[PDB]
């Protein structure tokens, strides 16, 4: 098997079906005690939770599901009727994520879109009946944060107040994205210093609130 399969099996055997918090705890324990994996983790996850609670978004887009950690983390805090769309290009990881969400009992709140964001983003309005997004969590390949932010804007998916929340702005880093949003009048930015998942290494989240064109 793969590391991702081992994480899923650990959750299934060490969390309670339908209990998202127990699922997060199991992933975090496994990744701390057994094998590191690129989940946002609990340190930055607490910041994510605070942001989700503040904004209570009705429609969230996640770029880069991986094993479904952040999809579980966010969806557990969504209000009734709210939804999360999460894009994942790797079929094996998309299957992990779906099974993770199913175990957590969150499958009715989340849609997996098994594809690349640059192909799927232009289909959101006509195929996924999206008007505009309330929040976007960026956690895919770091050199795609800027291209996909510009594409979301082009496609009319951003509105005044849409919250972009970007992982890994320190490690591995996303220098072009960060310089761009911080320098642009179209985004009001805040930096949340934290730690790399499971490691005593500084990382951070960037919140960039879209202000209109
Ligand atoms: C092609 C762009 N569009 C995409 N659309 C949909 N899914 C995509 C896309 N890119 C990547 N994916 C998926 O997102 C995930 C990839 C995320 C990339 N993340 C990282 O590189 C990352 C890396 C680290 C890290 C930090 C320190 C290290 F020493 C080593 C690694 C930490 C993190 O928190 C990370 O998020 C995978 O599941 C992948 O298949
Ligand atoms: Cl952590
Ligand atoms: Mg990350
Ligand atoms: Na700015």
């Amino acid at each position: 098997d793969t590391k991702e399969q081992r994480i899923l099996r650990y959750v299934q055997q060490n969390a309670k079906p339908g209990d998202p918090q127990s699922v997060l705890e199991a992933i975090d324990t496994y990744c701390t005690q057994k094998e590191w994996a690129m989940n946002v983790g609990d340190a930055k996850g607490q910041i994510m939770d605070a942001v989700i609670r503040e904004y209570s978004p009705s429609l969230v887009l996640e770029l880069g599901a991986y094993c479904g950690y952040s999809a579980v983390r966010m969806a557990r805090l969504l209000q009734p009727g709210a939804r999360l769309l999460t894009m994942e290009m790797n079929p094996d990881y998309a299957a992990i994520t779906q099974q993770m969400l199913n175990f957590a009992g969150l499958q009715d709140k989340v849609t997996i879109l098994n594809g690349a964001s640059q192909d799927l983003i232009p289909q959101l309005k006509k195929k996924y009946d999206v008007d505009t997004l309330d929040m976007v969590f960026l956690d895919h390949w770091k050199d795609r944060y800027l291209p996909d932010t510009l594409l979301l804007e082009k496609c009319g998916l951003l509105r005044k107040g849409t919250v972009l929340l970007a992982d890994n702005v320190i490690v591995p880093g996303t220098p072009d994205f960060l310089a761009y949003v911080r320098g642009s009048s179209s985004f009001e930015c805040t930096h949340y210093s934290s730690y790399l998942e499971y490691m005593k290494v500084v990382d951070g989240l960037e919140k960039a609130i879209y202000q209109g064109p």
